[PDB]
């Protein structure tokens, strides 16, 4: 026990946490934590030097505790005085007996899938404005001008807090030809800017309409399958389920994907997306594809308080769209924003019960929100040894935060029967700002790598994401290499240390939320 009431500890680990994310060791920065509690009279500084001396004795412990913030570690440390259980039912039907996909057959026919997601227009983007205001979002009129001569917010967006303008999304898009040509698109959603203080119904709906006619316009015949992100709404993250009606329900939003999406949905799809915002429908045989609304699963969706089991029905409906896909024969993708690693504690562990019961069925898994270069392996759910599946987390096509601009192609098992449809090989391409903002700068996406060839892999499977892993567990160079893909080729001045780098391997194993047991082979 220790003499520290819950707020008094809260302000240590704030003095310290945010000491730790620059200051070189932690004895200087346990000196301030302690003039604090001193200046302020906040608890005895016996008490005060004896957490100080807890909350990192060494890393390891705090290791387990890269995620922790002053309320987590709290808790811990001072105990309970300082999120519902439910699971899903899966049919009676036995499980087939795990299988891998054949590998493609000679002759066998590629597709070429294009993946956008967390493109973030800023309607009110300004070049040379300040892009370090003091808002959550810069590069945009209100934040001011930069101080004393520095360089303001660059012409096609800038390294910092800040989105994209109009211009360089139209750029992305015209400059897909290299990339294609495309069979089909998925838009994982996170349309609007982060400007959430000033984000009205109409500016939400003129971001909808905006975007989807700017990406039909460029890609024309070619149809985009879009996913509901968090963003979407005003306020943000605020997505009630279906059992909410009137004004305050997000119909307004719903009824307005369904028209502007209707050029790429069928019918059957529009009437799940109308009510819940997700849907199902066949792209080509053998083939389905799954849009999930992950705000349901969202931790910042404080709608869930009313009921955080299974809102909407979603994870029953699909479970039952994955039960008909067996029977059928047929393999699913499945897209989402959010990726099931971020979930709410029970929606993720069912997600991922899902995803291990229908591995033979499942094909792809396709998210963003991170706006990194990442990935999030599952394992079988009775030892969590054999990776399964593996859930593609792609990079943002916006600069938010301190990034390259974007986007992502994947090369999937080609449109035949008895394709596996699974995911091959993928591509990124960027667009470099250092180059397109300066003088004579002129807007020219280039691919920044393809996985096979970077990583070495013998294919896309989760045995060899899993073997990636840990081959970066043991090699500082090629981990340097993920690292520097991950932040699209515009890495953070701080190096990724040995804490930093087993915590982002830690996280390529996790695609179940609160389980720590799926890193014990990481130390
Ligand atoms: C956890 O910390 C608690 C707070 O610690 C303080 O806060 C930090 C920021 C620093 O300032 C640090 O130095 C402090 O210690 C701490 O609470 C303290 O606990 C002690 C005893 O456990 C309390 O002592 C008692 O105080 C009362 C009130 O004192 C004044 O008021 C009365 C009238 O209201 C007057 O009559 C008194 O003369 C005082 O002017 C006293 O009444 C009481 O004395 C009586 O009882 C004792 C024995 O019980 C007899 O010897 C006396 O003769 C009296 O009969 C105590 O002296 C202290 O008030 C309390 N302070 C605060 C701010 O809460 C706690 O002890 C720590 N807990 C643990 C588990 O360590
Ligand atoms: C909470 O909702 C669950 C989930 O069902 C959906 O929730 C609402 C949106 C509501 O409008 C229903 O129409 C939806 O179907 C309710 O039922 C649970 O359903 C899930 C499977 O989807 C299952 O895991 C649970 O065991 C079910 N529980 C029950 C009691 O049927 C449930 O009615 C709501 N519970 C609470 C406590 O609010
Ligand atoms: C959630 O937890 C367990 C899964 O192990 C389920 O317990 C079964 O409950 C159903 C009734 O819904 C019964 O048919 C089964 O007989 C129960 N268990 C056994 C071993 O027979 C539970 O039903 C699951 N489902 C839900 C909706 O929570
Ligand atoms: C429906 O709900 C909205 C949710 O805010 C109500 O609020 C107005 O609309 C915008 C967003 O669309 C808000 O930012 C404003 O605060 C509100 N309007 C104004 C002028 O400030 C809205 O009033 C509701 N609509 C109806 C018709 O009842
Ligand atoms: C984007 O373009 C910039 C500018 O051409 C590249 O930055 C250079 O990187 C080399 C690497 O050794 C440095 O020596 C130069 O000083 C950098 N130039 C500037 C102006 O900073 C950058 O590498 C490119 N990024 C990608 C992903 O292609
Ligand atoms: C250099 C690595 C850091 C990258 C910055 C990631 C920002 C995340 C944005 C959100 N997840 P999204 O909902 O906009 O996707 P948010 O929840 O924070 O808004
Ligand atoms: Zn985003
Ligand atoms: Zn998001």
């Amino acid at each position: 026990k220790l003499n520290l009431t819950c707020p008094a500890c809260k302000v240590l680990f704030t003095a310290l946490n945010h000491g730790l994310k620059k200051e070189p060791n932690v004895a200087r920065v346990g000196s301030v934590a302690i003039k604090i509690c001193k200046m302020l009279n906040i608890a005895p500084l016996d008490v005060c030097q004896s957490a100080v001396h807890l909350f990192e004795d060494d890393v390891v412990e705090v290791w387990t505790r890269s995620v922790l913030s002053p309320s987590e570690a709290c808790g811990l440390l001072l105990g309970s005085s300082c999120f519902s259980t439910w699971n899903i039912s899966l049919p009676s039907v036995p499980k087939p007996p795990p299988k891998p996909p054949s590998p493609p057959a000679p002759g066998a026919p590629v597709s070429r899938v294009l993946f956008l997601t967390d493109l973030h227009w800023d309607h009110e983007y300004l070049e040379g404005t300040d892009p370090y205001c003091a808002d959550p979002l810069c590069c945009r009129r209100g934040s001011g001008w930069p101080p004393n001569s520095q360089k303001g917010a660059g012409f096609w967006g800038e390294y910092s807090k800040c989105d994209l303008p109009l211009r360089t999304l139209e750029s992305l898009l015209k400059g897909l030809g290299p990339a294609g040509p495309f069979e089909m698109v998925y838009w994982t959603g996170d349309i609007p800017a982060h400007d959430v203080w000033q984000q009205s119904r109409q500016d939400q709906l003129r971001a909808l309409t905006t975007i989807t006619d700017l990406v039909r316009k460029f890609l024309g015949p070619v149809p985009v399958y879009p996913a509901v992100g968090n963003h979407e709404s005003t306020p943000v993250n605020g997505f009630p389920p279906p059992f909410i009606k009137g004004n305050q329900s997000s119909q307004w939003l719903y009824e307005a994907m369904a028209k502007a999406w209707e050029p790429w949905l069928p019918a059957d799809a529009l009437h799940t997306l109308r009510i819940g915002g997700f849907y199902a429908l066949t792209p080509r045989p053998g083939l389905r594809l799954i849009s999930l609304n992950m705000n349901f699963c969202s931790r910042e969706n404080f709608w869930l308080l009313i009921n955080s089991t299974d809102p909407a029905g979603q994870l029953q409906w699909l479970v039952e769209e994955l039960q008909a896909a067996e029977n059928r024969g047929d393999k699913v993708h499945i897209i989402g924003h959010i990726p099931p690693g971020h979930c709410l504690k029970s929606w993720s562990w069912n997600y991922y019960k899902i995803i291990a019961r229908y591995e033979n069925t499942l094909a792809g898994q396709f998210f963003g929100h991170t706006h990194v270069d990442e990935f999030e392996i599952f394992y079988d759910e009775e030892t969590l040894s054999r990776p399964l599946a593996v859930a593609f987390l792609a990079p943002s096509a916006t600069t938010f935060i301190n990034l390259n601009p974007g986007y992502r192609v994947y090369q999937i098992d080609g449109n035949y029967p008895g394709s596996s449809h699974v995911v091959l090989d993928h591509e990124t391409y960027i667009l470099n700002l250092t180059q397109a903002n300066a003088a004579g700068g002129t807007p020219s996406w280039k691919r920044l790598y393809r996985a096979r060839e970077t990583y070495g892999l013998p294919d896309a499977m989760p045995a060899s994401w899993h073997n990636l892993v840990y081959r970066m567990r043991d090699d500082e160079q090629l981990f340097q290499t993920f690292w520097f893909l991950y932040h699209k080729g515009h890495p953070p001045s701080e190096p990724c240390g040995t804490p930093c780098r087993l915590a982002t391997l830690c996280a390529q194993l996790s695609a179940r939320a609160d389980s720590p047991a799926l890193c014990r082979h990481l130390m």
